[PDB]
């Protein structure tokens, strides 16, 4: 069981009702991309388990929001694709992670804390 995770270079329309599936809350916008804003997702097997939106800016890595499915909460799978990331993207030495106002952010911190990122000052960081 290995994690297919595709960077989304383009969206068919297909990808644009899963992805609104994913983000009930999102009303669909023009879903672009640039070699900064990249927008990563997780399909396991065929179909959408977890979405990830990273800002590159530079050398900088600002990471968004993470959506793993609702069932999904515990199967290795979130860990698994944010080491990816950071296994796959070298020199990027600042990962800052935003909160997004997020209310499930007791239960995302608990992630963050055994993954191994640290609250600083308003948001996740994870400097190395
Ligand atoms: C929270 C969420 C990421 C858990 O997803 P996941 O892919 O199952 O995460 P993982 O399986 O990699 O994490 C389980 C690990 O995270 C840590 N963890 C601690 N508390 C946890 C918790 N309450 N839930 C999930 N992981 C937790 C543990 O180290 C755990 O390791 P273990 O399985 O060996 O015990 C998933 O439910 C999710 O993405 N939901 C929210 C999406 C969302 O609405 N986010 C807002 C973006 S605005």
């Amino acid at each position: 069981m290995k994690l297919t995770i595709i960077r989304l270079e383009k969206f068919s329309d297909q990808d644009r009702i899963d992805l609104q599936k994913i983000w009930p809350e999102y009303s669909p916008s023009s879903l672009q991309v640039d070699d900064n804003h990249r927008i990563y997702a997780a399909r396991f097997n065929e179909r959408l388990l977890a979405a990830v939106r990273v800002t590159l800016s530079g050398t900088e890595g600002a990471l968004d929001s993470l959506r793993v499915r609702e069932v999904t909460r515990r199967r290795g799978v979130g860990q698994y694709l944010l080491e990816e990331v950071l296994r796959n993207n070298p020199g990027v030495s600042c990962w800052w992670m935003a909160d997004a106002g997020v209310e499930d952010r007791g239960v995302m911190t608990a992630f963050m804390q055994a993954l191994g990122f640290t609250t600083q000052q308003g948001g996740w960081e994870k400097c190395g």
